[PDB]
């Protein structure tokens, strides 16, 4: 019979790739269909380049791809339109914002699978030890807490201890972290939904200078090479007061044998002042059937299974990843395991999107400009003022003649 072949997620990021393979195997067992799992590199931008090789070749060797929230405008020609395969009722079981995201020129490129939002992880034990009762609400507070706790922990002998870890590597994750910094300083969305390239402003430049100020001070010098997992490893070993990361890190930190089990909470990222907007970058994954799959019926059946209530529930319960079905945020077992899903649901609902809608198929070029210019600030090569001026000019060149 057919072999249905899936590329999606990575065994190099938490449990995602292992779990995905498990879920695909479970569908194959349930339906009596042969399946195969193709692994991917850790970073989303590397995965895009890999999958583009298959798409350029019109390759039938992958039937289902997991695609990033930022990808529908890029990948649409390589996607089978799913609209004819779902009833309106079935589609309404997902968040409408994400279905809209996934719909390009009327083509439903992909089903919503899990969503994602940047959050603050904090060591509750350490906040209590140093006389703090609440996590920080402002970036200045975060810096003050970090300096005090670091001084104390270093003095106590932990030479591995830092105040803050985040994703500073030059890749798509830095675009995510930098949108949060800029937006939380009142600096805008980098490129607004209407097309205005807004980043050349003093608030954005301040946000980037502030982040530079962390490097080698409250954050390790090596933070300029950290993706999700590098940050998570320092944090999970017990060596950081604070971390910015996605929801997946929570279940991993609570696993038996984690040095930090029971010692942490999560909250919204800080912001520059009380009237700035909360910032949590929208992330997450969708499920696409390849336009090149020889087995579209079967592939669609697999994608409906993966996006189903019970598989999303398993993802929430075991991997602390966020459902794309509003019903699951009221499910007793999801909430018992992850009470913070209820506390931070409004943060997830108000997550700020990267400019993938407005940049469309040029989004990856825009993002590479963002992360390279931002990285130049983190490394001390450019000041934020120059970087945002230079980034404005780059993005203007990239998007010249593009209309959404
Ligand atoms: O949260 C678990 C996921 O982390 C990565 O994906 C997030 O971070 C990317 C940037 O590095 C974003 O583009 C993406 O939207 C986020 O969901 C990782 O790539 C995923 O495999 C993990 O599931």
């Amino acid at each position: 019979g057919p072999v249905i072949r899936v590329a999606g997620d990575s065994t190099a990021v938490g449990e995602g790739g292992r779990w995905m393979k498990e879920m695909v195997e479970a569908w194959g067992k349930k339906t009596g269909t042969r399946v195969e799992y193709i692994d991917s590199p850790a970073d989303t931008n590397d995965r895009l380049a890999l999958y583009q090789q298959y798409w350029a070749a019109r390759s039938p060797d992958v039937d289902v791809y997991m695609i990033d929230v930022i990808w529908p405008g890029i990948v649409a020609p390589h996607a089978l339109d799913l609209k004819p395969y779902l009833t309106e009722a079935e589609l309404k079981e997902f968040f409408p914002r994400i279905v809209q995201n996934n719909t390009i020129r009327g083509k439903l490129t992909s089903l919503p699978f899990f969503t994602d939002a940047g959050i603050l992880y904090y060591r509750k034990d350490l906040l209590e030890k140093y006389g703090y009762t609440s996590p920080p609400r402002t970036w200045n507070e975060l810096e003050q807490m970090a300096e005090r706790v670091m001084e104390g922990e270093r003095r106590a002998g932990n030479r591995d201890f830092w105040g803050f870890v985040f994703q500073g590597k030059p890749y798509e994750g830095l675009t995510c972290d930098a949108l949060e910094w800029i937006y939380s300083h009142g600096g805008g969305r980098i490129v607004e939904p209407d097309g205005t390239i807004s980043v050349n402003n003093g608030r954005a430049a301040l946000a980037l200078n502030r982040a530079h100020g962390w490097v080698g001070r409250i954050a390790p010098q090596g933070v300029t090479s950290y993706a999700e997992e590098e940050a998570r490893n320092v944090w999970q070993q017990g060596n950081s007061l604070f971390m910015r990361n996605w929801p997946y890190a929570y279940a991993l930190g609570q696993a038996e044998g984690s040095p930090i089990r029971g010692k942490f909470g999560v909250t919204v990222l800080p912001k520059a002042s009380a009237d700035a907007p909360n910032a949590a970058t929208l992330g997450g994954a969708q499920l696409m059937v390849s336009a090149y799959s020889r087995y579209p019926k079967e592939a669609v059946d697999l994608v409906k299974y993966l996006a189903s209530y019970e598989v999303q529930k398993d993802n929430a319960v075991r991997l602390s990843r966020l459902p794309t079905r509003p019903a699951l945020y009221t499910d007793r077992d999801v909430l018992a395991r992850n009470p913070w899903f209820r506390d931070l649901l409004p943060v997830f609902q108000n997550a700020v999107s990267r400019p993938s809608d407005v940049a469309g198929a040029r989004y990856n070029q825009v993002s590479e400009a963002i992360w390279t210019e931002v990285h130049s600030v983190l490394t001390g090569r450019k000041k934020g003022e120059q970087a945002v001026r230079d980034l404005e000019a780059r993005i203007r060149r990239i998007l010249r003649h593009h209309h959404h």
